[PDB]
């Protein structure tokens, strides 16, 4: 399964051996980045004047003259051919030759090559990743791994703009990077160049920018320092700000100045991009002059970014028409998935879908804003690369499966299992949701409906739930111990622990559904302990300020387990005249369920705590009171008690 799939492909359903002896033509004249890859593939083998011809080069080179008519007339296009007599790897340009090689590397398996002819090129000009989220910026090592991954998947764009990098945003946007970070950035740029990726350095100055000479020059001076580090593409971001920096005439004038005094003055600058203050339809004022001013005043080589109809949204024909009419050029899409910075307790590991696949001509670029979890984001990134290169042939589920097999071949099925039940965002303020657990959703819905009603459930539905919980546990334990991609396992580990507990809880609740009073009570007590363990994980892992903790299988599996538990406990309580607690989340404090978030104890919008704590403050909203470290166990009257914990 070639990813991205080529524009055109003819296969012969024959294979040949990769030539043990070969003659290489054009090795001195072709893209050195491409020749390096070819040479690594042919290692062990060796070149002579005999043996199979392998021709590599760009249109115009001597090596590929014979094929000049077969080379697509598109930027980054290439012609590839393998038959009994020779191998052709011919780009329309240097990047095309490299892309030819990335396809060729995928064809080669166990020293054999299929006989094929490919004519290929991207449907969207700029394809890649914007590291543009809130949260811990990607590590240096993660970024090195990302750049290599993008080369392999024909992504030509990496936009560097982590919101919490102080040299990117306010106020240290004015300051050059310190030496250590500068040497790292310099290495990232070299590695990007090696993998045919435009390293685009973004700046986010709008929150405190002054529309004067001093700040303009400081911005230019910053861009110059980035240029000295090897940066050749640049962006200015005006998103998520308020105040004078939102002025569209001034934004456009600054961007045109950068264009005219910098971009068009250096020998070798590539992309110049801006993200507008009105960057999605809902945050736009259809009766305001912001977008039309940008559209009219911004120089036509400057790109303008867009997230769609909402902050988080998928791209539609009508949605992109709306923006394109105003900005007078094709939007450069900033797709906010799988970014999880507003649902930080979730991993978003499901397929990439929802974007119109017929609108390539309506977009200048398409980049995906990922999770702060770099390796985990490769599922979506791989899929986005496939979509942007060939949207007409974009296959949601096959691409997801291909991504997973590429990222973790040693445990692909296990990672599929984990990812398939870790897809949805849960309720959020952006209203954006994804499907999850859709395979078992009907079996779950029928089981629950029957059970709650006192009608009999289908045995096969019970067994499918059983099968699911079993596979979840196998998948969790195998992933925990996997050493093929350690950085990935480090990222997902807390969710993997939570996912295993979920599956164990499901097994026990199903045993509760099935014997005698004694047995039921053993199962019940086991489930209570597992709820407590899930609490401990939710309280100790991923403790960020915004959405702390660890949620998993939230769409279908957890509600099924919880509702089944509440139901069987009710039945037991009726049958045995008992008063077993049916609550589904463990809560050590007593009172709408209470919630614990960090050192906050809140009522879901008299409380007795499990101990005496020093009080910090109380916040109510139908109000606030400093508690000045006073001992507190009881609070009697949002409704949030903060304690020292
Ligand atoms: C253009 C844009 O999307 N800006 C920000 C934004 O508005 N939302 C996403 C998702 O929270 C942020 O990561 C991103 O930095």
């Amino acid at each position: 399964s070639l990813q991205p799939p080529p524009q055109q492909l003819i296969v012969q359903n024959k294979t040949i051996d990769l030539p043990a002896v070969y003659q290489l033509n054009g090795g001195e004249e072709a893209n050195p980045h491409a020749v390096k890859v070819l040479k690594e593939l042919l290692s062990g083998k060796q070149s002579s004047k005999k043996g199979m011809l392998i021709s590599i080069g760009e249109k115009g080179d001597k090596s590929v003259r014979k094929y000049s008519r077969q080379i697509p007339d598109h930027k980054e296009g290439y012609y590839l051919s393998v038959n009994e007599k020779e191998i052709v790897l011919a780009g329309n340009d240097e990047r095309g030759t490299y892309y030819a090689l990335q396809t060729f590397a995928q064809l080669l398996k166990d020293g054999k090559l299929p006989e094929v002819e490919i004519k290929d090129y991207p449907s969207v000009r700029y394809r890649g990743v914007v590291e543009g989220f809130y949260g811990t910026p990607w590590s240096h090592q993660a970024r090195l791994s990302q750049l290599k991954f993008y080369g392999k998947n024909k992504m030509n764009t990496y936009i560097y703009g982590p919101k919490d990098d102080p040299y990117h945003s306010a106020p240290n946007w004015r300051l050059p990077y310190p030496d250590k970070e500068a040497a790292q950035l310099q290495e990232l740029v070299a590695v990007a160049n090696e993998n045919e990726v435009d390293f685009v350095w973004a700046i986010h100055p709008g929150q405190d920018i002054k529309w004067n000479k001093e700040d303009r020059d400081l911005l230019l001076a910053k861009f110059e320092k980035m240029y000295q580090l090897g940066v050749r593409s640049f962006a200015v971001f005006f998103d998520d700000i308020s105040g004078e920096g939102t002025n569209p005439q001034k934004q456009a004038e600054l961007l045109n100045y950068i264009d005219e005094k910098f971009a068009q003055v250096k020998p070798d600058i590539n992309q110049l991009v801006m993200c507008p203050t009105e960057y999605n339809k809902s945050w736009s004022n259809p009766n305001g002059n912001y977008l039309t001013t940008l559209g009219d005043k911004l120089n036509p080589s400057i790109q303008i970014m867009w997230t769609g109809d909402r902050v988080i949204s998928d791209i539609t024909r009508d949605g992109i028409s709306w923006i394109n009419e105003r900005i007078k050029r094709p939007a450069y899409i900033w797709w906010n998935f799988p970014v999880s910075d507003y649902v930080r307790d979730h991993l978003l590991l499901g397929p990439v879908y929802g974007n119109d696949t017929t609108i390539a001509k309506e977009m200048s670029g398409f980049v995906t804003n990922p999770m702060e979890h770099a390796e985990s984001s490769k599922i979506a990134i791989y899929s986005v690369a496939s979509y942007a290169w060939n949207p007409a042939k974009y296959d949601t589920w096959q691409t997801w499966k291909d991504a997973i097999r590429t990222i973790l071949p040693s445990a692909a099925e296990e990672l599929e299992c984990f990812a398939m039940h870790n897809s949805d965002l849960g309720p959020n303020g952006h209203g954006y949701r994804r499907e999850e657990s859709m395979d078992i959703q009907p079996a779950a819905e029928r089981f629950l409906k029957a059970f709650k009603e006192g009608k009999n459930y289908d045995k096969a539905d019970f067994e499918t739930l059983q099968y699911t919980f079993e596979r979840m546990k196998e998948s969790a334990d195998i992933l925990l111990m996997n050493t093929e991609n350690k950085p990935l396992i480090v990222e997902i580990t807390p969710w993997v622990h939570q996912f295993k507990l979920t599956a164990e809880m499901g097994e026990e609740v199903l045993k509760m559904v099935e014997r005698n009073e004694s047995y039921f009570l053993r199962k019940y007590n086991h489930v209570k302990a597992l709820q407590q363990q899930m609490f401990y994980i939710d309280q100790t892992s991923n403790q960020n300020p915004y959405q702390p903790g660890v949620k998993t299988a939230t769409r279908v599996i957890k509600p099924l387990i919880d509702r089944t538990f509440a139901t069987v406990v009710k039945f037991f309580n009726q049958k045995f005249n008992a008063h077993l607690d049916a609550t589904t989340d463990y809560m050590p404090h007593k009172m709408l369920p209470l919630q614990v978030k960090a050192n906050r104890v809140l009522i879901s919008p008299e409380i007795e705590l499990d101990a005496i704590y020093p009080g910090e403050n109380i916040q109510i909203n139908f109000l606030s009171a400093g508690l000045q470290k006073a001992p507190v166990k009881f609070v009697r009257f949002q409704f949030v008690l903060t304690i020292e914990k």
